[PDB]
């Protein structure tokens, strides 16, 4: 799983496990018990303020048993954290384990022993010990970080407000702690003067009502909603309210920061697309191009990228050989399945040439190949129609699953015909050097291309002396296999039928 | 349109439509009816709290008819969403369609049937059913997202606060819902004790006044403006106010996040320009350059980029062949129209060479070409004046639509004269290898360049043996066309006249 | 200036001015009068709420004259904005000029004419007309944007809170408008019931006191500081307070957004440096390198970059030929001034080689050149000391302004000696291909390098057959100039003296 | 230290120190005394509001001595700041030193002298002078910035909220100043009417109580928690409360901005990783790949990068020669230590080849080398197992510390066998050109590779004519060293044993 990936492969993980055997943190038992320990810690942290407010006056079996269970869980956690191994345990104890173990203790037994050998003072001491027992927050945060690293990155694509709920729960816990403190401070001093407790007679009211009022001001101060009293009668109340206001301000600022971070991270793709389009349009405006140019460029950009951005060259370069090769194989399955030359050929040659193609998109009406120009690349029509024109020869059309541009790459001359796009056509270009290097060691493909090129040129009417001489030399050569000749004839017939259509 | 672009080309869209025919979401009927459905849903969501506040005591024809129309619209929407096709419909029903259909029901008929077979309880049940009928928020959000994807990206350049109005409307709707809840909660319990309703006697007041007060506290709590009561008398009022404060805090945080995201996205271009300029100035300060150097570099940067940034190389590389080629053709229309050699030549050659130019800008007084140095590029003066100097030959000037640097690229020797810039001159450079590869297969351009170079060198006085030998060989060669000779003579005369000026 | 740069060069600006002459926005008169117009508009916008509060009851000469001056300024601005030119003026009038001209009118004369042909109604109409006359905010914002584009980018490096003051002034103006509205609304209705005016008897108080109270609640509501009344007695007061709360919330959100944008833009350099260092340290941790490796890499990074970041290659590539060349010339002035070979040589050769150097920094103790290895570059010691060691030859030192690594680049063999760094040394590397291409056409530099190399090798003791044969061929060749021989002898003597030291 | 790095090397620092000697800011004495000066300034700024509130009525020895010490410290700081050197001192005095010196003066002596030659007026003047003496804030901020530049960047990796505490302290100081002003303003006017002082009788209360109330409203207004009075009775109180509200709003906005900046900077690595993964997945979705493809690509990305991002090529290119070389040497210590050919060879050759390796990772089951294809690179199995298969030869396995792909790179033919990955294998690839250029000048490595290749091919059964001819020529050649032959035989035996296993 995650531990195996972080360690190495299966062999490395097995070797590490054998070395450990001959208790480590990356163990299934610990990786399952940490959740139970965190749940127990959360329950204890939620119940301790309630017990402090209740002052343990009626700590009956339902509460005493819960406190004992929490203390036992904390003791077990400390014992597990205590455990080459002796030195590590000593270092952990000297660093942080001793403090956590001291914080994890059944203070109820200590209080009972002290009383066996000031009831309000005893209750205050017990409450202070219970509050100090909540020092497991560091371990809880470490476990939460481990869980986030192990599970939050497993999908990370639900598009849900989970982190928002995380800060919501954190703020709720902070507000609960603030209310507990603001209720215990009058209780710690027993509230002699007319503070809020005597102002609203909350002591004579139900415990739920007093908790509601305390939480009410806790939330009001922690939030930026000031429903607070004009002022306080006592002396320490002002200072604890400053403390509450400070922690609430910090919590609200962190809340706003997390919210804006999430908002910025949410709309990232739209942000980069808008940035790129404004960038290109602003560059185009720098040169003061006509508005028609602006519209045409915008149309091209909107039609090539479907409102999307990607460094296709960079991403394809990053990937390894088989993944990239098979991605290319899948992306052009229609091309390889349609054009008969690819099917009746070595698949090694097919993938070797396919690995060098490049995506291109052409607007309708735009000239692709002009007669008389110098040629530098092939063109495979992946999708869309195209037109081939030449004076005194009418015109013809090429559909999907075909190709052009082989004459100049073969004879090293100049472009003969002219090629236009009658629609938004998506083609695959192949550079002259890549084509030559792929085709040089595969003479069968060269012979087939020469034959189909001769057929097409005879269809047009012009005759290339170099291509004719090459064909004559090939015929005079020993490469005259009957099966190869039949395959070439079938390919030529299919190409002629497609060109006629 | 957008659906056609997302699907493919016209042929692909037609094939998909034929396959569907032989009800799909990308249909004009649905793409027009979704707006009406969303408008009806918004009207229902705005009217339901009003009816809940009114408790349906006077649900006369104007309100009963509106409720019936909303129920009919919801039923029609559910029926349309219900509809290979049977399996898809079953999956949609099992996933979300069943819940929406249950939420879209005329609960008034059910209430009437129940009463036919506790008036306050009946009113409360009707209000609860009406509130639950607002579960079409998911479909409304989906339609809003579809509309944003279809229309907000169509222009995306109005520089107007439209998203700001979006969150403003969202906050207004949230405040309306909060006020409806805060008014119905006393109504749900009938408000026995002295809550706010008995405190201000809002029941005896007009419905508009009570709505205003409820919305007043709803907005006060939803905002971070605490005008709330010191505290509440009842028990549930505190809890519902905690809920209101929480939702208001979340809404305000999201508002602030969206606002800062929009602010950051607004000033993006200035941000990147400032970052780039501070980057370059900080690098320059790292080497501890003199302040005069700082001023000169800042002037160059401010004059090359007109306070703008663009990866011209990257953007030009991304574009396809025809768009980039025609952009280059337009950007140098003055150059091709002015210099007589370009006009009386094959346009294929013109664009082939033009495709390889590079923009350059030179400060006044800066040396561009120094005598005796080794040359590596051409220079086409697109705009600005330049000076040509050489000892014992006075000096001359070159205006726009001219060029220099051909001697070294032709004879493969060293720079003869010296070239200075008397103003901020914008030139077009052409590398030696690109120039040689473009010019090698077009011997007419080479002959014309050789002739004009010989004329210029004779004007200076120095004679190049290699160039003279090449000219003599060309004269002895068979390329002695009368039209070509006349064109070369006219070009030489024009160049001499320009050099004299 | 800015207009000249935005238009072109001096010639282009002069041509545009001549074409205009044979009133344009890029004119000095308009570019100076816009500031006066904006000042007048600001004064009018600041004085209109004061007059509305005063209800024009005592509009004596000091106020009537100010109103007349503001009206005259607005009329002059409209007249100037009114003015090929007729069509442009008509289009501007149809678009926005007509609305501004209607808003810029002396409504006092219209009111006087109407009265010549309901005193409270007349005062209310005059106040409404004065408020509507403030529609010049669009022109004011356009002028402010023009000023920001013309002046804020002139320096943009004061590190002062100027934009912060901009939003502070905007918020102050918004608060003034809100207070004016909140004071005029009771005045518009004459405040029949016991609103705040009757609550505090502000009417009987001084005008300054009433303005202070109105501004007090305006600022309280516009800010997120709710000192507002528990509730309002009247009916429209609640609605106008909702409007005030909404505008204040929007203003505060925009304030926070601008503040965080400025904060993010302020610490940009530290942010990128921290990002880069965490990036490299995290990569290094990915490979699990020892802590000593971490410290050494951190030391190297902190010593090469002085806590700075810059794409030196990219920035140097962007710059043109003369700027980059002269920057390189200045950066190595110590090198060219110290080493005697550079001074007694063609400066063209000096800059040609200097243009290809690369900065490098080496830690103390790190081996730079190891004996027996294959060499690929030169090294120029710009600063710091270095040690040359070889078995059975003791060792020697090389100070600043020297070089090594020529033996392998000359004889195309293997490294002979070994080179160590005894301190943090900053050197300049020169690749073998660049060195060969620079030195091939400058045989004097090759001869000098060969002579000094022979001297150094004889100092070590080893003799290179290829170098000796080349020296013998050069001696037998015709390049035996007395001045060149004397210069070579002096350079060899200086190199020997430096090597001895 | 930091000054030495900012100046240069040890020699440069020593030269600068000698030049200064033959008082500069980069001195240890000043760099240690600045902290004491800042501590004294902070103490004075904390004590001045307390003395102003106390009105110096009981300025006994504990306070008079503290004031005298603060004045003496300020005078010493001004004297030190006062001190080629005369011109610098004059310029500093004309710029800022004079203002600071005027602000740093013992105003108590001036007041005593004035009284020797209106007790409330004298106290007010003394308080104003004490407030004006706090103008050392500029020097304090400069010292704080220097300390941040010298120490905060030393580690910058504690992951602690130190900047948060910085703004917390800044806000606390601002609140203290605001409370001091809000308490002195009634004291400045002596508070004639019933302001807050007469409202709560704070004058008759203890000084601590009055300070608590003043700080209470200072914090309430500075924060966005409005517990402020409904309104003020006096006239100037409203204006000073506007000032307090403005400064508090600015402080809170800056607090929020710093908080969100820190939040964004904290989660940077996760942000870029999420951006990159969403980018690649979105590109993959653009081509509409099957879900199995999505899962496989996600697995590959998660296994190559351990949830990490790094431009390994860029980072490795940035580093110098020795650091990069030794990093490569450490990263492949297992490879060099395991494979016997590396150990019994020149370490120069080992590092020369190691410098050109490239990391690669392959999924289980993916074909790496297919029979009949054209080869272009080597493969070194750093970790993981691999399988070698060929028809009619069963199959074999290759473990870690081995290599394949030498046949095609040697004979320049085609791949003979086939290679599969049976697990997640991490290999090191070496390009054909780099391998040839490294191996061409080290014929011993070529001979060893040829011998092991012949052994492996004979193990398979196929015989390469070119390799056999090369081996025969090498045997007939003079390279027949007994030690080299024994080493080759041992390497061949080890390779055969490994291949058998
Ligand atoms: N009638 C035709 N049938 C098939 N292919 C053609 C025809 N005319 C032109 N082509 C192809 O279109 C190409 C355009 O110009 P080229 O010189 O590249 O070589 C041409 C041929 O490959
Ligand atoms: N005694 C010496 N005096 C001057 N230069 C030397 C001496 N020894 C070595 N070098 C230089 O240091 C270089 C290190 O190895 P190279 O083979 O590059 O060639 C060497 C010489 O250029």
């Amino acid at each position: 799983k995650f531990s195996l990936r972080m360690f190495g492969s299966q062999k490395a993980v097995e070797k590490e496990q054998e070395r450990v055997k001959t208790i480590h943190p990356y163990s299934d038992f610990r990786f399952y018990w940490d959740l139970i320990m965190l749940i127990m810690m959360v329950g204890n942290l939620v119940i301790i303020p309630v017990g402090i407010t209740f002052f343990t006056e009626q700590t009956t079996t339902p509460w005493i048993i819960f406190n004992v269970a929490s203390d036992t869980v904390c003791l077990l956690d400390l014992i597990m954290n205590f455990r080459d191994p002796k030195v590590i345990k000593m270092n952990y104890l000297k660093s942080w384990f001793v403090v956590d173990f001291i914080s994890s203790i059944p203070v109820d037994y200590i209080f009972l022993i002290v009383e066996k050998g000031r009831a309000l003072r005893i209750v205050r001491f017990t409450k202070i010990l219970c509050l100090l027992r909540l020092l497991r927050l560091s371990r809880l945060i470490r476990y939460i970080h481990q869980w986030e690293e192990i599970f939050h990155m497993t999908y990370d694509l639900a598009s849900a407000v989970v982190r928002i709920f995380n800060l919501i729960g954190m703020m709720l816990l902070l507000a609960h702690w603030d209310g507990c403190l603001q209720f215990l401070v009058p209780l710690l001093q027993d509230f002699p003067p007319d503070c809020w407790v005597s102002l609203n007679e909350m002591v004579n009211d139900s415990w739920g009502k007093q908790y509601s009022y305390a939480l009410f001001k806790a939330m009001s101060h922690m939030l930026c909603i000031g429903y607070g009293a004009q002022a306080p009668v006592s002396m320490s109340d002002l200072w604890i309210t400053m403390l509450s206001m400070i922690v609430g301000a910090t919590c609200y600022a962190m809340f706003v920061g997390h919210a804006t971070a999430l908002i910025q991270s949410l709309d990232s793709s739209r942000r980069q697309y808008q940035e790129k389009y404004k960038q290109v349009e602003q560059y185009m405006s720098f040169h003061k191009l006509p508005a028609d140019m602006r519209q045409k460029i915008h149309d091209y950009y909107e039609h090539r990228y479907q409102g999307k951005i990607f460094d296709e060259e960079n991403i394809l370069n990053e990937l390894n050989d088989p993944l990239r090769e098979e991605i290319v194989n899948f992306n052009c399955r229609k091309l390889v399945a349609t054009m008969p030359l690819f099917a009746n050929a070595d698949p090694n040659f097919v993938t070797a040439m396919l690995s060098k193609l490049r995506f291109e998109v052409f607007q309708p009406g735009d000239y692709i190949i002009r007669e008389g120009a110098v040629g530098k690349k092939m063109y495979f029509i992946q999708h869309g129609v195209a037109g081939v024109i030449t004076k005194s020869s009418k015109e013809m059309k090429l559909t999907d699953g075909s190709y052009f541009g082989e004459i100049c790459l073969l004879t090293k001359g100049r472009r003969t015909a002219s090629v236009r796009a009658d629609t938004y056509c998506r083609l695959y270009s192949l550079s002259v050097d890549n084509f030559n290097e792929v085709l040089e060691e595969y003479p069968m493909m060269r012979r087939a291309f020469e034959t189909v090129a001769i057929d097409r040129l005879d269809r047009i009417g012009k005759k290339n002396s170099i291509l004719l001489q090459k064909f004559q030399k090939d015929l005079n050569t020993g490469v005259f296999n009957n099966q190869e000749n039949e395959i070439l004839k079938q390919i030529v017939k299919h190409d002629r039928e497609m060109v006629q259509a």
